């Protein structure tokens, strides 16, 4: 399960790296803003402080969302049940 | 399952075509902006860069959301488990 | 199941009526804008075109979200599997 | 199950307290605005009326989202099935 977590962890990093590079390059975001914009889109928070201004960006976002949401939510799920939950349980009993 | 994927794939295309046409016509969006606005609504990202200004648009969006979220999420789900996951598994072993 | 659908359908109407009345009264929205703002919040689209400006509104929204998301998503779910899906299946075969 | 509800209830309070304190301090929000901004992010509504302006804030939000969504959604789930649902059922029959 650490190896189930690790495949979804890596893939998520590679996916945010993807949006980071595209949005930095094409839409002109500082690298730090691209990553934050990539994370705010794929988790569907969607603040709207950054948003794609070019047609090339609007199209990329359509696909990135569909391809990206499934992964991201899956990592989060793996993260919560397989890492957060056990550590919570372990805190309720002392060693 | 390719045929389960294909029914949710088609239906999703027909649903985004619906919002594209309505928002282009009534709310005056360029076709490309309507589709992007339709995709950003039904996945609940909700940037807010485009938003309906007319009462006819505000009402349409209420129903489109309820009718549309169930489908869109279902396609994404089908897409992730039945297409993304296997291709991931196949990459871990060489032919 | 029509009666499972009908309890979640009613409850959802009562919940949107709640936000409609509160946001119209306290935050000064036209009734039509309140309902649309209520629907855009509880499905977590969150355009941000309308947003609560008063402290009384910011607090109400905190609770309305927590109390409201569970219902709304549940109706949508019931709506998709128990109404949309069968009608889709029925279209694939002619009477 | 009251004790399953109570662990997710507490943890959620502690998590919103976290964002409240960080966003008040670093991003300069009034305490009431931080909490509302924290609740609007972790449920992925994302109005965008408040949004982090500093790099320290953009980074914190990236992690807070990933760590926070799993909990918050889990509480909401527990809240809906284990508290809202029974009270609904109890209203359909008189004592
Ligand atoms: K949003
Ligand atoms: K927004
Ligand atoms: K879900
Ligand atoms: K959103
Ligand atoms: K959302």
């Amino acid at each position: 399960k650490d190896k189930e977590f690790q495949v979804l962890f890596v893939l998520t990093i590679l996916t945010l790296i993807s949006g980071t590079i595209f949005y930095s390059t094409v839409e002109g975001l500082r690298p730090i803003d691209a990553l934050y914009f990539s994370v705010v889109t794929l988790t569907t928070v969607g603040y709207g402080d950054f948003s794609p201004q070019t047609d090339f960006g609007k199209i990329f976002t359509i696909l990135y969302i569909f391809i990206g949401i499934g992964l991201v939510f899956g990592f989060i799920h793996k993260l919560a049940v397989n890492v957060q939950l056990p550590s919570i349980l372990s805190n309720l009993v002392p060693r």
